[PDB]
């Protein structure tokens, strides 16, 4: 893999967070499904060079699939990524979310914290757009944001370079108070995640030249903003 694990986090299925009641109005990313959404970002980490992703989301029968593609450019050689300075570990915090009525969609920007070995931070500036695939209506939310917090580990029976990835993610950041009180809202997309969903990962990826690809399983239960994800180098 030609670059650290972390870095890649944020790009291997917003559907999984979890809206209480009062949000579920909110919840583009269910409302979107099953045709699914395009997922693009910028990804600027500082003093180094930039990821640029496209993905499609989406499900294919029972599964929930996220396919990718990324270009990295601009990286130093010996800088923190091409060298893999960076720690295994990740930081939780809050990514805010706002409609982008142009697109029928959302965006985000948010700021990713990379320990550094012996070092400092690195710091991984994202900023990301979502637009629905299919044609029908969707849930455009106001203002609000996603606590995500990530724990990584490693499957001590696994040989293969990979990554294991347990994700928790509630949103908030609306009061009950919002729009008169009124919960409801169509539950199209919504009702699918009412379970445990299978996921499938794929990343077609090419880093100064470096060319590799990553395939990732687990599973999703939304109730729970839960996500479970296994990937390898492939």
């Amino acid at each position: 893999l030609p670059v650290p694990w972390p870095t890649l986090v944020t790009t291997f299925v917003q559907c999984f967070s979890r809206y209480p009641d009062h949000m579920k109005r909110h919840d583009f990313f269910k409302s979107a499904m099953p045709e699914g959404y395009v997922q693009e970002r910028t990804i600027s980490f500082k003093d180094d060079g930039n990821y640029k992703t496209r993905a499609e989301v989406k499900f294919e029968g029972d599964t929930l699939v996220n396919r990718i593609e990324l270009k990295g450019i601009d990286f130093k050689e010996d800088g923190n990524i091409l060298g893999h300075k960076l720690e295994y570990n990740y930081n939780s915090h809050n990514v805010y979310i706002t409609a982008d009525k142009q697109k029928n969609g959302i965006k985000a920007n948010f700021k990713i914290r990379h320990n550094i070995e012996d070092g400092s931070v690195q710091l991984a500036d994202h900023y990301q757009q979502n637009t629905p695939i299919g044609d029908g209506p969707v849930l455009l939310p106001d203002n609000h944001y996603l606590s995500t917090q990530s724990k990584l580990s490693k499957d001590p029976n696994e040989k293969r370079d990979h990554m294991v990835l347990l994700e928790f993610v509630t949103a908030a950041g609306i009061g009950t108070g919002s729009r008169h009180h009124h919960h409801h809202h169509s539950r199209k997309g919504e009702e699918l995640f009412t379970g445990v969903v299978p996921i499938l990962v794929e990343l077609d990826g090419d880093v100064n030249g470096h060319k590799f690809s990553v395939s990732g399983e687990g599973e999703g239960d939304a109730t729970y903003g839960k996500l479970t994800l296994k990937f390898i180098c492939t």
